[PDB]
């Protein structure tokens, strides 16, 4: 039937190896392609064609979200991503007063050197120190001087690492939408588009710019189903037939 | 006679091997357009030309229409639609909550293992039970939890599939629009532009993009017809001549 | 005199072989252009340029209009129109209600098998019948059941006809313009631009929109002539002079 | 010194063989331009530049007026326009009456075959009679049918013709503009650019579309001077020392 | 120190050779741009990067300023202005009356053949008229119709000359800047980018558009000084050090 | 005939799918309106107009009552009005 579309679609990834599933419901593009290379084979006295030779059909998906997830990253470099791991990370301290006797207390824990700045953009990296307590000198700031610390602190979370040399696993892709009645305006069907072997692309762009929520995209490239030898099906079931 | 042109084409499509036919008339854009290969001689005292060589005709169609149909892509895959189908797609189910004795009941129709998701982002995969009842780790959820389960369920629905090595068979369109009269401002005749032997083209692209309205697009190259060595018909029939 | 000009031209192209002869006066665009190829010789000390080599003078046309006319593409082909031909066209019916004993009579006069569509967008193929009475199937309609008929019809009307392998003749063409007097704010002298011999470009596009008017457009190239060895004559003529 | 401007210049052009003048006061843009050519020279240990070569100097102008001389065409073809050289044009009347017994008269003086257009846009070429009277068959057209002829006519006129192997010579240019003071707000200086020996270029388009005033546009090439080696000269005279 | 710059850059040119020391205080962009060249070496199992080969730093310049100045032009043909010189122009004059005895008399002191244009655009040559008295022919003006006559006039004042064979020699640039306090609003340093040894590149386009005011633009290759091998040294000089 | 009108209009609605009449005998303003798209065509020497292309004919209607009736809201909404259902 001609029906109307006029919405995006669900996407549902799974590996192959594994089965580990990943879903999106949030999406706000999803889109394949095809391209073919045609050629001419011409002859005769009117050089005419008299052939044509096509080869080459690709396949190309790119989806778009609206929400952040790593999983996505996970897919795209073919890694995993490991729970509960201990991280180094940078942290910063504003205000600290320098004290009569030329010392400051700091109140967190560093690991590594700490790093002062004064009101001037002056540096001074101190070794850590026990108790908290570093002798500025009267050459860097004197009392009430408001300075910076600049020091390396310890947490945990979710890692997940970026190689050189891995790559990415196949998977199976499926979209799912809706399609309208032109003449009831009523749901009329869902259509599914399956992808049973896909390869994800590593090219990728992570930008952050300041007032921009940000959209994560991914790209993958289908390739023939090596029994059945297939790039994709498109499947319009009824929601009266099922 | 000199009339004006105001409007798109109702498009029949029609194949050449059974004579299947396909109709739109909720068009948006029918274009065809012509190229041709020009080369000029010279020689003699003054670089003078003295002779142009041509050849290479060529004809392409587009068409752009304004609601969807599943024959389309089977007429640029050259592919048959099979009808009532079989087919095993993707379903979700949200709010699952773990009863007391972590015991979590699914009202659907499993057909490979479930995959649960807590509120954290994370994943539990077991396999189909009988009765439809699962037992959820404590270290997962222990009560008053809304969880969701991803699994494969079957429809039944028409199918095209998208092969690798099967291409497009050959086609006979014909547009059809209406000419109005300067002078009088009424319908003074139909105009119908035949292509008689036309390729379709496997160059094709389908985005789905939230709050935007599905428009297909399909392309064709026409072929100089294999007695006649027509490669396009226009006709002007007059509503009086009939 | 230094003159305004501020309006389109009036164009008149007339065939050389039999004085076949055309205008329009409703243009929208008339240019032409000419382009020409230079090169340096240079040498010495200091690679200074000692001449300089100019040839390959070529000119261009181009004509838009406003309304739509047969002719043009039979320039453009260098074919004739054949008036009064008998055509195969496609005609379709919407809204055959198919009675108690699931017959549909039809009131058009199909030449080839009748085509009819359901509900849902199914198809079948019944051949010619005598009386227009078509038996339809219990699994495709039911009384009360609205259907739709697409068949073949005949008409006459002109016919022009597009080869693969012929091409364009030689014409004659001229464009015609006022110029206005930028003191008196009135017409001074008409400008005639001739082209003694030009040739057809194979190059074109139509392209049906929905809401658009259509606008046609041709392009010829200019060629030197026979023995004057002209290509373009431009006259200024006054109008208190004649 | 540091003045304003914030004008055109007004143009002339004068011809080295015989001194022809042409001047353009109502100029809307007058502009020239300088290019080189650089190379670097590189060796040693390091690879760093250890001379720099440069040559090809080159100078173009452009100058776009706002009304419309021949004489512009004449200098780009290097040409003569001949006053007053009679000329074959062509014109068209509308709205011919067919009388009783099938006569047109024409009230014009054709040299030509007249050319007759009905209502319909059917052509009928009969040739010229000699008291103007023509006998238009019962099957072109009956009584009060009002047709159309078009036919050739005489007429006299200045002509500039276009030659496939006939280019521009050499001309001396000259730009003037005025300079502010941004002090005073007066007027400070006269700005004259010099070019003792320019080549005219080929390249020109004459592009007519409705609504439009046409803005012609030329183009030159500067070249060094056979004897003081000069291509252009900058002078800012004041108008207190003159 | 963070700071805010918001503002142009004073710009001080100095001739190398005689110390010949211009200045612009009028400036609208001043910019300067490094570019580099970087090529990876690769090798071994994997197709690793081995080492990374960088060469060719390039600086480049752009001045562009709001007012005119001959000594720009000067600088980058690396001339000299010769003031105080006597230059041959043209000039223009409107209204001559011819009188009852075909004379008119000139108000100018011609140096060459005047030239005269009548009302409908034709022209006629004479000679220079000892007492400034012309005799027009009857064929071309006969009493109370104004003319027009363009003569070539003496007038003093610089000049620069372009050559086919002279280039720009060496410079020294620098620009001046201010930069802000982000937390005290108030001026804080200023900004002296410095840039030994230059080179004026000699491609400039000067274009006059009426109703627009000229801002002239100038470029500069920085080269490495001879002996300390610098290209240009950023100072940041602060307001209360100094 | 040339006639004068002076009043309001009673209006009835009713819907297609299942019959549901509506009506309104207390009327303040009852309008409707129409809308047309127009271009002109032009070409030849003189810029003359050649045709007028006209499209879109659209309509509107707009009515405004003097008492309140939750029906009304139902029918801007599409939605049905359970009975007796208990509320906090």
């Amino acid at each position: 039937m001609k029906t109307v579309i006029q919405d995006t679609a669900d996407v549902y990834f799974k590996r192959k190896s594994d089965g580990k599933l990943v879903f999106t419901a949030e999406a706000q593009t999803a889109s394949f392609s095809q391209a073919i290379s045609e050629e001419k084979l011409r002859g005769g006295i009117g050089n005419k064609p008299l052939y044509i030779l096509k080869s080459e059909k690709e396949i190309n998906l790119t989806v778009k979200n609206a929400f952040f997830d790593l999983e996505w990253l996970a897919m795209t470099q073919g890694e995993t991503i490991q729970e509960e791991t201990k991280v180094k990370v940078f942290d910063r301290e504003h205000g600290l007063i320098v004290d009569d006797t030329n010392k400051v207390t700091l109140k967190g824990k560093p690991v590594s050197d700490v790093t002062f700045y004064n009101k001037k953009g002056l540096t001074y990296k101190i070794a850590v120190s026990t108790d908290g307590t570093y002798t500025i000198p009267t050459a860097f700031a004197a009392a009430k001087d408001k300075l910076t610390a600049v020091y390396q602190i310890e947490k945990v979370g979710r890692r997940l690492a970026i190689k050189a040399s891995k790559f990415s696993e196949r998977y199976e892709v499926e979209y799912r939408t809706i399609a309208y009645n032109p003449d009831t305006e009523e749901v009329y069907s869902d259509i599914y588009i399956q992808f049973p072997n896909v390869s994800p692309s590593g090219e990728f762009e992570m930008s952050l710019e300041n007032g921009n929520a940000l959209a994560p995209e991914i790209k993958f490239e289908a390739l023939a189903d090596t029994d059945t030898d297939e790039m994709a099906v498109v499947i319009e079931a009824s929601r009266d037939e099922n």
